[PDB]
């Protein structure tokens, strides 16, 4: 009863939140078992993100450039390497907190947990999601580089996120867990900006299934769509364009509430048209765009992790 | 930059969440040093919801009536008592992972963050604002009983609360961790519902600070108002009478948006009169209450 968006519990995930100290800069780092990772530009300043050389940057740092502090525990670095934007610092100690975990890169729409991090302590968890537009709308303030977004399942935390930076509109870019940025964004002070953004028609059809799951149906109606008719109308409205793959996807939901997905379709495509009307969706006046296929399967049917 | 609605990490409550059973009954329990809190209405069945004498219930039980378990593993209980409406089972072994703590009991109108567990196991987090009439709007499904809110400053939990009921507007009721409910609910199931509610004034002002502080600020205007004279107005919009208290306590984020909180209430005032017209704040398209000053501080640059 009643509709939250739930991040996921970050206890697994705080266990493994350092802190990471290069000459005057200090950010967050992840430390699974000897492995320390964080943003390269850790090791920058000032004109060094005006264009930096990161490959050059790092040559002059030795490990005991960087300060490691786990809690009030001094972590010793006896190794550095850079993979693509991320530092990997190798530690004298294995983390006796590593969860089960692997590191994935999560698609554009899909959402996960954020737990925002200042002097390696954290501070907040929240959920988001990834923007078609590769960014997300998060809410970071100075020294929350490092900061990590997480899935879970079972036992196992899957990584997909890591902050760098905030782009000119306040939103905010980032890598997976290689290093490599979601986006076209780099690890610079450049002119880059975040393209324009659409609603994530998919979410929004999950929302909706969650909705009737829930009892909230009102909005139901007894006709139906062509994929094509579809995406006409809701491109219009500025909706991501409808795949035959997210239709497949909402396969499961679609079968669990019995209504075929190009039916909802025709249900949403009236409830852009012609609004609400004063009423509300799962407590809401809006419609939510941040709740995939798989929040609405776990938040509905009482998963527990583990 | 961003705001969003920013629950407390939960790993120092995950450490306490085991799982309570009482004959066919099931819910969470929290496991504090050697003590494990949970609702007293565990004990009860059918026809003793309906009309349950506590005192009679739990004299026929003894300690091993009640199993209690940390993930797979069982802890023995060695002894137990009624607090108010908690049971409080002292166990054999003591819980490593028990944080820094207190127990308070929260105002209405303050925020908390809540772990939603079911069968001792955390599911998920999020933050909430206890309602003027005592109940929070959640997301709980059954079996979640036992889940506790809580907020963390510095290194120290403070928990505010333990979930024991659902009412019929599909809203939650609950208690502190002394066993007192918050709002007119018992542990029955009688016809109780929740009271008229009220829009938390305080936190939609500390709100629009925080879009000022992000460096909107379309919403305000030229005016004044006196107190007495926004109360006018706001108490017709179903808005929760402002303050001379809830004024001083703006005093931090006046002063650093150089917004007097008088022009500020001005300014909500003419939002309610004329509405906000499609546009947002915040990216919101309502106004938003479940957000403290003291959140806001805490959340938004500085």
């Amino acid at each position: 009863s009643g509709f939250r968006k739930m991040a996921f519990p970050s206890g697994k995930v705080e266990g493994c939140m350092v802190q990471v100290t290069c000459g005057t800069t200090t950010l967050n780092g992840l430390w699974l078992d000897d492995t320390v990772y964080c943003p390269r530009h850790v090791i920058c300043t000032a004109e060094d993100m005006l264009n930096p050389n990161y490959e050059d940057l790092l040559i002059r740092k030795s490990n005991h450039s960087f300060l490691v502090q786990a809690g009030n525990v001094q972590l010793r670095v006896i190794g550095h390497s850079m993979q693509n934007c991320l530092l990997r610092l190798k530690v004298d100690t294995s983390n006796p907190k590593t969860p089960k975990y692997k590191f994935v890169r999560i698609q554009p729409g899909q959402t996960f947990s954020v737990l925002a991090c200042y002097n390696g302590s954290p501070s907040g968890v929240y959920q988001c999601a990834m923007r078609p537009n590769h960014t997300i709308k998060g809410s970071f303030l100075n020294g929350s580089c490092g900061s990590v977004g997480f899935n879970i399942d079972y036992d196992c935390v899957s990584f997909c996120y890591m902050h760098h930076m905030e782009l000119p509109t306040g939103v905010h870019a980032g890598t997976d867990l290689e290093g490599k940025f979601y986006g076209p964004f780099v690890d610079r002070q450049t002119a880059q900006a975040a393209g324009t953004d659409t609603t994530i028609t998919l979410n929004v059809l999950a929302w909706l299934y969650a909705a009737v799951i829930a009892g909230d149906r009102w909005f139901l109606n007894r006709f139906t769509t062509t994929l094509n008719d579809f995406n006409l109308v809701a491109m219009k409205y500025n909706y991501e364009p409808l795949t035959q793959d997210h239709v497949d996807i909402l396969g499961p939901l679609s079968a669990q509430t019995g209504i075929a997905v190009l039916d909802m379709c025709a249900a949403l495509k009236e409830l852009l048209q012609n609004g609400m009307n004063g009423r509300t969706i799962l407590g809401s006046t809006i419609l939510e765009d941040e709740f995939t296929p798989f929040d609405v399967v776990r938040q509905c049917s009482g998963v527990t992790f583990q």
